[PDB]
C-alpha cells in the first residue's frame, strides 16, 4: 500500500483542523447548559443529545491526516475516561486548547522542544496545586455526599453506596443489578473480582455500558491456552441443551477457536464469553483455583492428565452473574459450598504463617481477601422499568466518582478547579523565553472549560471567569443557576482524580502533537 | 465512515430547508378544504391525497441535514398524534412557524438561549390559557356529543361509544371489530389490555393502521427470554397444522429467534408475532399467570422445569382476536373458563387484604380491574363493505378524540382556539428583549393554523383572522361554511389534548432546533 | 463617516468608524427584530441630540499650555 507523506508543517495543519473538528462539535456540549448536536443514524430518524461523548464516538473526518488529528485526541481523552469515570469531554475541551496555542507558536518559528517542556511544567504544578485545593473524601458522610452529589441530589444513592463501602471496605467489590421490587437492596455475597477483560469486544451484549453481562453461566477453569475449538465441543453442546451462557477462563484463548467462538455468538446459537486467567506463572496456579473454590467448578490441569474432552457440567462452575468489560472481569454469587470456600480460607491464612516475603505475605492476603471478602451487590428499586434502568444508571454514575473521590479527594466542579490553579501559578517561569510562552500557553488552557461552560450558557465569558479568578479556594460560579459561591457547598465538584486526568492527558497528547514532524497514512 | 460536519448557521440553515420542505408539503392540506397533494407510487397510477399524515410519511430529502431537519419535525409530530389522536399536520405547520421566525432572529444575531426562554414561556402561558377555554367533557351526554361530531354528524357513533363507556368505564378497554349483519353490536367479554408493543416492525399485517390484527390465535405464555428458535420447533410446527396463528409473551425474544420469526412472517409459512411480557421481577410473575387464566393457557417457567420443547397446545392459551400496535397489546375474548377467571379474582381480591402498602394494594387492584374488567367490543354494521370498512374507521376516529375529550375538555377546533389564546397573552414579557421577541415569534406561530385553513380555502387569511381576534371564548370562522359563530356549537373542536400536545411538540423540537449548533451525518 | 470626521476636527476618525459600525450593527438586529426603521433612526436621533449636550456639559476649557500638550501628546 502506496502512502502518503507529510512533513512538519503540512503535517501539523492538517493535524490541528482535524483536531479543531473534534473539539467545535464535542465542546457546545460540555456546560449544564449545553447546546444540541444532531447525530443522523442509517434508518429513521436522527439523534439530538448533548452528550460529548456520544458526539465524540461519531466523529472522523474524511482528509486522513485531519483525521488522525482527531482520532489521536479521541483516543486520550477516552482514556481520561477509562483511569478516572469523567472528563472525555473535558480532556478534548483542554485538549485543544492547548493544541491550538503551542501549535501556533511553533508556525510562528518558536522552539517545539521548549513549548512542550513549559506546558509539561505548568501542568506538574496546576497537578500540585489540585491536590492542595482538594477536599479528602474519607468518611462515611463524605462518601454519601460525594454519592448523593453525583447521582444528582438523590440522597438514597449516596447512602446505599456509603452503606455498600462500609460493608466491604473502600476497595471491595461493589455492582450493581436490576431490582426485582420497588425497594432498593444491598447484600454481600461470595464473590470475586479479577484485573482481566474480554478477549473480544463482540462479546458485548449491553452495548451502552461496553460489558458482557452473563445470566447465572456456568463456567469453564482450563488451565492451557485454548486454541483448537476440538476440546470444546463436550462442554460446548452440554451448555448448550442447558439453555445457559459460558464463561471461560484459561491461560489464552487464540484465534482458531476465539474468532470461532466470536461470530458463534455475535448473531449464533450458544452465546458465550471468555476472558484470561488472573496472574502469570506460579501464581495462576492457585489463583485459578481459588475461582474454582468460589463457583464449585473443577479445575481442568494439564499437568494432571485431564483434558476439556474428557469434561462435563459437573466440572464447570456456576455463578448467579458475571460482568466483563474492557479490562474487569467480576462473578457475583458463587455456588461453590461455604464449608469449601471457608475451608481454602483456612489453607491460605496459614500458608502466609510462612512470611518469607514481605511480597509472598501481601500476595496470599490480596487472594484471602477476595475470597473470603465478597462482592457486595446493590439491587436498584423503582416504581416503573423506564424509571428503574434509568436510577440504575445513575447510581452505577455515582459509584463511579465516588470510587475516584475516595482516592484522591474532590474539587470545585464548574472548571473552577482549572482555573483556580492557574491563577495560582501566574509567575510560573522557565528559562527558555520559548518555554515561558509554553507555560501560559499551558496556563491560559486550563481557562477554557469555564469559558465554554458560561458561553454554552449564553453568558460572558471574561466576565464570569474574571470574577471566579477574584476569588479563592473553591469559590465559583454555577452555570445551571447562575450565582457565585463555593462549588463544593453548591454541590458542584469533580473527583480530583477526574480534573487531574483530564488535564494529564490533554497536555500529553498536546505535547505529543506539538513535536509530531511526519504523517505516514494511505493514499486517497 | 467519515462523517460530513455543519457548524452553527451552515447547520441551521440546512437544517430549515429541510422542515420547510416538510412543511410546504403537508400544510396545503390542513383545512377541511386542503389542497392535493399527488404522491407517486412505483407500480400503477399516483395517489391524489388530502391527507397530510400520507403526505409526511412520503417526504425524504436528498440533502442529508436538510433530510434530518425534517425527519426532526417529522418523528415530533408523530409523537404529538400518538399521545393525543390527531394534530401531526397541525404540530407540522406550527414547528415551521416558530422554526422560521426563530431562526431568522438567531441569524440576525440575537440570543438563542432567550429566544428558547420566550417562546416556552409563551407556551407555558397559552397551555394554561387553553384550560380555561377548555369546556369539560364528563356525562354521557357531553361523551355522545363529541363522539358524534367526531364521526362527522352520525348521532349512532357517538352513541355507541357513550355505551361502551358506560358499560366498562371511561377508562375500560374498547376495541373495534368488522360487524356481521347491518346492525350495530356493543359486547362486553373476558380480556385484557397491557402496554407493551411489538417486538418488530414486520409483523404489521394492517399497514394503514401500523397494527398488527390476528384472528383467533393461539397464545404462548414463556416465562424466559427467548433466544434460540430451537425450543420453538415443537410449538410451532403444531401452530402450523392447526392453521393458526401464534401470540407469544416471554420475558423478551432475541434477535436469533426474533429475526428468524421475522423473516418467517414477512412472505413466509407460519405467520405469528410476539411481545414483551407485562411488568417487571416480582409483578411479571402473576401478572403473566393473569393472562394465562384469561386464555386457559399454561405458564412455562423455567424456574419449575418446564422447558418451551416440553409444550404442546394443550399449554397454550387462546383468544378469538388480538391487536398489537407500536406500545400496545389487547386481546380479546380469552377462551379461560368463567370458574377459572372468577377463581383467580377471588383470589387477588383476598391478597389485597395484606394492604401493606398503598403501593402494594393499588397494584394488586390494577390486576383485578384488568382482569375481571375486560374488554368492550364494537362490532360496525353497514349495508355495503365499502360503507362498513369505512364507517369502521370513523368509529375509530371518534374513539380516539372522545377518549382525549374525556381526559382534558374540548376547544375551538378551525385553529381558533390557538388564534384565541394568543391574543389573550398580547402583553407577555421577558427580561431579555430577545425573550420578547422569542415569545413574540411564539404568539405569532400560534396564528399559522388559522391563517393556513383559511388560505387553503382560497380566502384572505389576515381578514379573518382579525376578525376571530375581535371576539371572544369560542367564536371564530367555519371554513367550510364560511360562517363566523361559536366554533363548539358550530360543531368544529378539537380535544384540548390535542390542541395542547400539537403546540408543545412544535415548540419543544423549535428550541431544539435554535440550539443546535452542530450537524454529524454520513459523506454524500 | 470617517471622512467627515476628518474635515471636521481632523482627528477621531477610527472612533467615528468604530461607532458607526456599532450604531449600524445593532440598529440592524433591531430591524430584523421587526422593529420599524424610521422609528430606530428617530430614536438614534434623539439619544445623539442628547448625548451631544452631554458632553457640551462634561467639557471644560483646555486653555493652559499643559492641557494643549496633553491634547496633541495623545493625538
Ligand atoms: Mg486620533
Amino acid at each position: 500500500a502506496a502512502k502518503d507523506v507529510k512533513f512538519g508543517n503540512d503535517a501539523r495543519v492538517k493535524m490541528l483542523r482535524g483536531v479543531n473538528v473534534l473539539a467545535d462539535a464535542v465542546k457546545v456540549t460540555l456546560g449544564p447548559k449545553g447546546r444540541n448536536v444532531v447525530l443522523d443514524k442509517s434508518f429513521g430518524a436522527p439523534t439530538i443529545t448533548k452528550d460529548g461523548v456520544s458526539v465524540a464516538r461519531e466523529i472522523e473526518l474524511e482528509d486522513k491526516f485531519e483525521n488522525m488529528g482527531a482520532q489521536m485526541v479521541k483516543e486520550v481523552a477516552s482514556k481520561a475516561n477509562d483511569a478516572a469515570g469523567d472528563g472525555t469531554t473535558t480532556a478534548t475541551v483542554l485538549a485543544q486548547a492547548i493544541i491550538t496555542e503551542g501549535l501556533k507558536a511553533v508556525a510562528a518559528g518558536m522552539n517545539p522542544m521548549d513549548l512542550k517542556r513549559g506546558i509539561d511544567k505548568a501542568v506538574t504544578a496546576a497537578v500540585e496545586e489540585l491536590k492542595a485545593l482538594s477536599v479528602p473524601c474519607s468518611d462515611s458522610k463524605a462518601i454519601a455526599q460525594v454519592g448523593t452529589i453525583s447521582a444528582n441530589s438523590d440522597e438514597t444513592v449516596g447512602k446505599l453506596i456509603a452503606e455498600a463501602m462500609d460493608k466491604v471496605g473502600k476497595e471491595g467489590v461493589i455492582t450493581v443489578e436490576d431490582g426485582t421490587g420497588l425497594q432498593d437492596e444491598l447484600d454481600v455475597v461470595e464473590g470475586m473480582q479479577f484485573d482481566r477483560g474480554y478477549l473480544s469486544p463482540y462479546f458485548i451484549n449491553k452495548p451502552e455500558t461496553g460489558a458482557v453481562e452473563l445470566e447465572s453461566p456456568f463456567i469453564l477453569l482450563a488451565d492451557k491456552k485454548i486454541s483448537n475449538i476440538r476440546e470444546m465441543l463436550p462442554v460446548l453442546e452440554a451448555v448448550a441443551k442447558a439453555g445457559k451462557p459460558l464463561l471461560i477462563i484459561a491461560e489464552d484463548v487464540e484465534g482458531e477457536a476465539l474468532a470461532t467462538l466470536v461470530v458463534n455468538t455475535m448473531r449464533g446459537i450458544v452465546k458465550v464469553a471468555a476472558v484470561k486467567a488472573p496472574g502469570f506463572g506460579d501464581r495462576r496456579k492457585a489463583m485459578l483455583q481459588d475461582i474454582a473454590t468460589l463457583t464449585g467448578g473443577t479445575v481442568i490441569s494439564e499437568e494432571i492428565g485431564m483434558e476439556l474432552e474428557k469434561a462435563t457440567l459437573e466440572d464447570l462452575g456456576q455463578a448467579k452473574r458475571v460482568v466483563i468489560n474492557k479490562d474487569t472481569t467480576t462473578i457475583i454469587d458463587g455456588v461453590g459450598e461455604e464449608a469449601a470456600i471457608q475451608g481454602r480460607v483456612a489453607q491460605i491464612r496459614q500458608q502466609i504463617e510462612e512470611a518469607t516475603s514481605d511480597y509472598d505475605r501481601e500476595k496470599l492476603q490480596e487472594r484471602v481477601a477476595k475470597l473470603a471478602g465478597g462482592v457486595a451487590v446493590i439491587k436498584v428499586g423503582a416504581a416503573t422499568e423506564v424509571e428503574m434502568k434509568e436510577k440504575k444508571a445513575r447510581v452505577e454514575d455515582a459509584l463511579h466518582a465516588t470510587r475516584a473521590a475516595v482516592e484522591e479527594g474532590v474539587v470545585a466542579g464548574g472548571g473552577v478547579a482549572l482555573i483556580r490553579v492557574a491563577s495560582k501559578l501566574a509567575d510560573l517561569r522557565g528559562q527558555n523565553e520559548d518555554q515561558n510562552v509554553g507555560i501560559k500557553v499551558a496556563l491560559r488552557a486550563m481557562e477554557a472549560p469555564l469559558r465554554q461552560i458560561v458561553l454554552n450558557c449564553g453568558e460572558e465569558p471574561s466576565v464570569v471567569a474574571n470574577t471566579v479568578k477574584g476569588g479563592d479556594g473553591n469559590y465559583g460560579y454555577n452555570a445551571a443557576t447562575e450565582e457565585y459561591g463555593n462549588m463544593i457547598d453548591m454541590g458542584i465538584l469533580d473527583p480530583t482524580k477526574v480534573t487531574r486526568s483530564a488535564l494529564q492527558y490533554a497536555a500529553s497528547v498536546a505535547g505529543l502533537m506539538i513535536t509530531t514532524e511526519c504523517m505516514v497514512t494511505d493514499l486517497p
